[PDB]
């Protein structure tokens, strides 16, 4: 049936019934570190979370994501790369069966055991559904997880998955402050991608920091233990939903440091 990351549906298939898995600003890449040249024209990183509105998390058959109130600037990204103001809808996480994969994004061919990814869409086209249809209509924060000390503003996250074990399940999740996810430097690589997931549209300004938080073995155990399939159907471990780098073809990427 439809997509998702197993040996029948996984990543080498999605191109089947999205052709745009083959083009030219796929997502995710590799970030070749001593190829990505520093741009001293790239602003500093504003992210505005203060008045931040979470108001459910859901285990949608790929991945759990955290929403937000999108419907006023609340917490917005701005500044970096970007012109504009781009709304907080959603946060998610990509992550591996072990430590030693799980992200989507590689840094000089190291993958680092999970990748977060904080999704915000350009006010100027009103909605996701429209932002998501334009080349710059999304801004993805992309922070690698390594597994080391506990990340304690993960912990309210880790808490509630046991009650949206399968496909479909939601739970009130409000006050969640996404400013505890954030590692101490905000120095990124930039370049235009795609959505990893299907539909793939070509439509985001990827903002990948160079800073990864570390999370406990029990913390990404935790993760581990959600399921892809429906309740009382047979139990497929939510593991390895990442999709591997992509052919950087004609881009370049910009870094904000040196
Ligand atoms: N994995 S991803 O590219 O951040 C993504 C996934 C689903 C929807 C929107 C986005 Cl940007
Ligand atoms: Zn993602």
């Amino acid at each position: 049936h439809h997509w998702g990351y197993g040996k029948h549906n996984g990543p080498e298939h999605w191109h089947k019934d999205f052709p745009i898995a083959k083009g030219e600003r796929q997502s995710p890449v590799d970030i070749d570190t001593h190829t990505a040249k520093y741009d001293p024209s790239l602003k500093p990183l504003s992210v505005s979370y203060d008045q931040a509105t979470s108001l459910r998390i859901l285990n949608n058959g790929h991945a759990f994501n955290v929403e937000f109130d999108d419907s006023q600037d609340k917490a917005v990204l701005k500044g970096g790369p970007l012109d504009g103001t781009y709304r907080l809808i959603q946060f998610h996480f990509h992550w591996g069966s072990l430590d030693g994969q799980g992200s989507e994004h590689t840094v000089d061919k190291k993958k680092y055991a999970a990748e977060l990814h904080l999704v915000h869409w350009n006010t100027k086209y009103g909605d996701f559904g429209k932002a998501v249809q334009q080349p710059d209509g999304l801004a993805v924060l992309g922070i690698f997880l390594k597994v080391g000390s506990a990340k304690p503003g993960l912990q309210k996250v880790v808490d509630v998955l046991d009650s949206i074990k399968t496909k479909g399940k939601s739970a009130d999740f409000t006050n969640f402050d996404p400013r505890g996810l954030l590692p101490e430097s905000l120095d990124y690589w930039t370049y235009p991608g795609s959505l990893t997931t299907p539909p793939l549209l070509e439509c985001v300004t990827w903002i990948v920091l160079k800073e990864p938080i570390s999370v406990s073995s029990e913390q990404v155990l935790k993760f581990r233990k959600l399921n892809f399939n429906g309740e009382g159907e047979p139990e497929e471990l939510m593991v390895d939903n990442w999709r591997p780098a992509q052919p950087l073809k004609n881009r370049q990427i910009k870094a904000s440091f040196k």
